[PDB]
């Protein structure tokens, strides 16, 4: 069939595994069969490695995400990222990925192609964040989240000069979630920068976009300072 | 292999599922593999739908039966009908299907081809009965059972002019089962018509086939009157 | 992939089944998929017979071993023999198979091709021993073990004329295990012959190979006498 259904099938299999309905061998067999039905041989080999017991579910998910990045499948990428962020107990990251998926789905139905590369760099940053979390190395997580906040700042700067309004709300929600994450990680300056960007986006959405440029430059200067 | 081996394998898998030995994912994987081994692609997609959790076992069985009717596989049809009538708690309908299957196996080893279309029509009627039962609509069940009784009346009329004797006993047993079904459904007139046909068949089998016809047209007018 | 990784994958699947991690349907599906991935169709049909419930795991292992003997896969043969001797509660035979596979692995990395045929004959003898045990027929087990001891005697006679030293230790350990097996089987003469051969091997390894030959012919005539 089409690549959209394939992602739905794989996602349903992974949710069945996560909820406890099926086990690892059943999940491996089902996902390998699904991938083989669509002709994806590399993904089938990666799942075969799980079927042999060499790797675990999280490692298989990481390798599947890398392979899908090489191939260029988007819905499968979002499904795999949500599964990765659900295997690790982080509901906030899953919420961020869900909002980004909604943004991507809104973007693909129109001619906006400049945002797609953004939405993609941010997916790479999210993948690096997940990898760093899996390594239990908390120092790189903050820098990667700072890069994510900078990317969202660039996207909101692009969006303000246009007439979009739902994009502003979604970026505000994402930035609020990241600020909460920063607060839960024992950091205050990066959380303050994220809340500054969120406040600037809120001001721009409200109608007073003249006050937003000073907030934007202050926030970007602070973010650049804190990364180094 | 041959179409007879496939039916036995699928039936065995379904009994393993029904007895509680295997679960739904294992059953889906096994049955899809069996169908793929024999080159039946459409049945494989139908089972794939179950593997994704879109449909249940009963809906999958119904779709498999429809696909096998389109293809023309008989033993698979009988296996699927028995499974359908076993998932719904109706041993009597399973007994009717078993007797029909024995009749079909007896007929195929000889040159009798006229009984084949009648058995196919009765299989269609039984499929509609199962569908109506799944819909919990009790009004159409009685009408469909009346049509089934009329078809058995036609077959017994055909068989009496011939020398068949086991067919007479099997039709008598089937008619008794339908009479019990009608009695358990809170109906008395249709049960009386079914018992009238059974009595006519028994009289013809005994040797007094002169008295059978009066009963025969009496039962047929009663059945025609009760359908409308 | 290569035939070495296939044996590892199959052995891992069977180990998972034996340890209780997976059940018979999961093992059947996994092993059939593994054999299908490498293009081994006959092994796939043999596993299919297990998927349908016609045969059990032990019978499936026996048929797979016979088919691999016909095909000429050695690592798969060792894996299947180990699984067979693990399903039957016999750790000593598993130890014998492990030592034999170590000897085979040592031999295949050099130019020694004469030991390969003798190891093949001993593998046939061990397969016959497993078959006889599965039949609960104890009298043939002793004669087959006598033939195995004679084959080990031939190998030790060949190896003494060469400079091999680890081979002598391995045959000594194997002969000690067979002697323990004979003692546990309520036999003393065959156990005495096995211990005689082991003592001759130990004497030859120590450096006094002049006294080994007398023990050698004594043990071989005793073994020939006891078989008849
Ligand atoms: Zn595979
Ligand atoms: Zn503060
Ligand atoms: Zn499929
Ligand atoms: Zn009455
Ligand atoms: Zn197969
Ligand atoms: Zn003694």
């Amino acid at each position: 069939g089409t690549m959209e259904e394939l992602a739905r099938r794989v996602g349903r299999a992974i949710e069945r595994y996560l909820n406890g309905e099926i086990n690892e061998v059943e999940l491996a067999l089902a996902v390998g069969h699904i991938f083989r039905d669509y002709g994806l041989e590399e993904l089938h080999e990666i799942v075969d490695r799980l079927l042999a017991g060499e790797i675990s579910v999280l490692e298989m998910l990481f390798r599947l995400y890398e392979a899908a990045v090489k191939l260029g499948l988007d819905d499968l990428k979002f499904v795999l990222l949500k599964a990765i962020f659900k295997l690790l107990n982080e509901p906030k990251m899953v919420k961020i990925v869900e909002i980004l998926e909604e943004m991507y789905k809104r973007a693909v139905k129109k001619g906006d192609e400049e945002t797609i590369k953004l939405l993609k760099e941010m997916l790479e940053v999210l993948f690096e964040i997940a990898k760093a979390i899996a390594n239990n190395d908390k120092e790189e997580v903050k820098k990667l989240l700072a890069k994510f906040v900078l990317l969202l700042l660039e996207m909101v700067k692009r969006a303000i000069k246009k007439g979009d309004k739902e994009t502003l709300k979604l970026i505000h929600e994402i930035l609020d979630i990241i600020a909460e994450i920063f607060e839960e990680l024992g950091d205050d300056e990066l959380a303050h920068a994220a809340r500054l960007v969120s406040k600037a986006a809120e001001l721009a959405l409200k109608g007073k976009k003249e006050e937003a440029e000073k907030l934007f430059e202050i926030a970007e200067e602070e973010l650049k300072e804190l990364i180094e």
